[PDB]
């Protein structure tokens, strides 16, 4: 096993987000979105956790599994999720999944410009394709019930739809209300809905348009975080044949996992893809790539259930690496017959979608859609297409803008780096020395002060040519770095990205390969020295940072006229509602006063985050300089 300076640097930071006194972990072994409470970006308070940490955290313990032989905490990762964010049999009544109906998936309601739009009607006379999964996967696990992750859990109860005095996790969801609905405008409601909290209907009401409401549940999958798991776990696997260690079992449950994954191939309502005012007939709804979510619920009083998919898909989501796994290595074949042959659909899918979107400078642009306006809107003439879904520089959200964030660029392309580093598949090659180029161009180092910054905030312009089978320059597609800045977590995923690339490139007898090799591994390891020299504090490697978004606290919620409901705090949900006044126990947090005067005299808030995610990519980026390159 390598023993330098980078494999340390990854145990001394997978001992710091061990230690009982850094706060990573809740009592039931969960690690939270980010040490901090206060904190609102995705999800919208610190002790939330997400599907997204989970994947992490397998992650981070496949590393310390491949480092040190030790696959205990692997095993617990895993054993956690399984327990508290795969929705088990109280959470999803296998009476209502059983009841599903294939030819009936669910019924049909439009996406609106704007949160005071909804709720949404249910228009049971619309088209809705046939779903081509579901048999398949009854037929293979004997159960209609889901085996995925639902993105969002409240792990200590702060919301209190668990009861007031329980401190056990809770299934909770946030965004409902379409493409303006940013964090700070959401109404936080249970997966659960029993109405015992809200108003006369729960929350059902604020979301779809009905003549009368049943209690029921509803989960939403977070496809790049499940598609994550499956990524954590080959690593774990491979360090388990290094080792002569058997983990079986815990290789299914991710193959299970990605089995279920492939409803994020598909249509929200199973439309034809390009085609999308027809109801599919099974697979000509697949789009073949990571969309933004599949959701499903049912009653719970009675006994129905339903399913979507999601028409919008972004290239921060994807992850060839995974559709790899899934399709190319006989250890994570996954059980159901068509499953390998799916996910090897999606694995040529997802990167020609990654080399359709390169624009002219290298960055990746956004996504596309089966469903302009989330109403399957007819598309404007010269809509730029990839298999018959519209260009969105935007996808799903634009407060702020899906695509604005430069962390999607290391997140999605890491993935890439590490697919072909495993692969060499060629088709990859051009895409990543592109987008390296790109990168390394944007990190802006000070050498004298041993730190750094890299791009924070992209802007887009323009559209790439319609996709013909290869790629193109995209001439008239352009990204620019609007700010740079000092994101700690997206910078460790950056090395990853590096390090990978580099390491595909290491084999290389072409002169210019050998150029960008240097380059691209000497801008990894000084994006870790640095971080080691000058970013470390006692919770692990962080650095302050302004968050001027935190004006919002006192943004406006929209609620129907007339509508009137309650949190299970008291704190009363009318029209008026602000962030604040909705979620009252914000006023109780530590970092309160300092938001309060922040607010009071105009600035941006000054925090310093521990975020799960981000500390492990650093630590894992650690590792993975420290694995490739002894
Ligand atoms: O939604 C994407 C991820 O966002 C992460 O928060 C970002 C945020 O989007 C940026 O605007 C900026 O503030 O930096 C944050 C930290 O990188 C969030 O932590 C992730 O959970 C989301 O997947
Ligand atoms: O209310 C019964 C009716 O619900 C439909 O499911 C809706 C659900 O009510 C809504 O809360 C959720 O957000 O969207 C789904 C979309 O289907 C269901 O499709 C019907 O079969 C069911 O009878
Ligand atoms: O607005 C579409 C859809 O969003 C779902 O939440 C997403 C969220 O937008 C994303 O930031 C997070 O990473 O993943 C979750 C789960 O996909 C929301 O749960 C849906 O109800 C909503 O229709
Ligand atoms: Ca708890
Ligand atoms: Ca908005």
């Amino acid at each position: 096993v390598p023993n330098n300076e980078y494999v340390q640097h990854f145990k001394d930071m997978y001992a710091k987000i061990h230690n009982a006194n850094n706060g990573y972990f809740s009592d039931e072994g969960i690690p939270y979105h980010a040490v901090e409470t206060l904190m609102v970006e995705a999800p919208d308070y610190g002790h939330e956790t997400t599907s997204e940490a989970f994947s992490y955290y397998m992650w981070l313990e496949a590393m310390n599994a491949k480092l040190t032989g030790d696959f205990s905490g692997f095993k617990k990762a895993w054993d956690v999720t399984e327990k508290y964010i795969i929705p088990g049999e109280t959470d999803q009544p296998s009476a209502s999944m059983s009841n599903y109906d294939p030819n009936k998936p669910a019924t049909y309601a439009a996406e609106h410009p704007d949160p005071s739009m909804y709720p949404s009607q249910l228009q049971f006379g619309a088209a809705v394709g046939k779903d081509p999964l579901y048999n398949e996967l009854k037929s293979t696990y004997g159960t209609s019930q889901v085996y995925g992750m639902h993105w969002l859990l409240d792990v200590d109860n702060w919301y209190g739809f668990g009861g007031a005095t329980s401190t056990s996790p809770v299934y909770i969801n946030t965004f409902q209300r379409g493409v303006q609905e940013s964090c700070w405008e959401t109404v936080p409601q249970p997966c659960k809905d029993e109405m015992k909290y809200g108003g006369r209907n729960g929350f059902l009401d604020l979301f779809t348009g009905d003549s009368q409401y049943a209690t029921q549940f509803k989960y939403t999958n977070a496809p790049d975080a499940d598609a994550r798991a499956v990524q954590a776990t080959y690593y774990a696997q491979l360090a388990a044949k290094e080792w002569g260690v058997d983990i079986s079992s815990y290789v299914a449950k991710s193959t299970k996992m990605g089995d279920f994954l492939r409803y994020s191939f598909f249509d929200k309502y199973f439309r034809k893809v390009g085609n999308s005012t027809q109801a599919g007939t099974g697979y000509d709804s697949a789009q073949y790539l990571l969309n933004w979510y599949y959701a499903w619920g049912g009653g719970i009083s009675s006994n129905w259930s339903w399913r979507i998919g999601s028409s919008h898909n972004h290239f921060g989501y994807q992850n060839p690496m995974a559709a790899w796994i899934l399709s190319n290595t006989s250890d994570f074949k996954p059980k159901s017959p068509n499953a390998a042959t799916d996910w090897n659909n999606s694995l040529k899918r997802q990167i020609e979608f990654y080399q359709w979107l390169q624009s002219a400078e290298g960055g990746i642009a956004g996504g596309a859609s089966n469903s302009n306006g989330g109403s399957y809107q007819a598309w404007p003439a010269g809509t730029r297409t990839f298999y018959g879904m519209g260009y969105t520089p935007h996808p799903v959200y634009e407060d702020p803008g899906s695509n604005e964030w430069f962390g999607m660029q290391a997140w999605s392309m890491q993935r890439v780096a590490e697919y072909y580093y495993s692969s060499k598949d060629p088709a990859a090659k051009s895409l990543l020395d592109k987008w390296a180029k790109w990168a390394c161009a944007n990190v802006q180092f000070d050498d004298a002060a041993k730190k750094f910054k890299i791009p924070a905030k992209l802007v887009w312009t323009g559209q790439p040519d319609t996709w013909t089978g290869s790629y193109t320059g995209n001439s008239n597609l352009h990204v620019k770095v609007e700010a740079y800045g000092e994101d700690l977590g997206v910078a460790g995923s950056l090395s990853n990205a590096l390090s990978y690339y580099a390491k595909a490139l290491e084999s290389s007898t072409d002169a210019a390969d050998k150029v960008a090799y240097n380059t691209a591994k000497e801008t990894s390891r000084k994006i870790l020295d640095y971080l080691w020299a000058s970013y470390q504090d006692d919770k692990g490697i962080a650095v302050t940072e302004t968050r001027n978004d935190f004006k919002r606290f006192n943004q406006s919620v929209y609620i129907p006229s007339g509508w009137t409901g309650k949190m299970p705090n008291g704190d009363v949900i009318q029209s008026g509602a602000t962030f604040l006044s909705i979620r009252s126990k914000y006023k109780q947090d530590p970092s309160w006063p300092n938001v309060e005067a922040a607010l009071a005299n105009g600035t941006g808030v000054d925090m310093t985050y521990h975020r799960f995610w981000g500390q492990s990519d650093i630590a894992i980026a650690f590792g993975t300089y420290g694995t490739l390159f002894t």
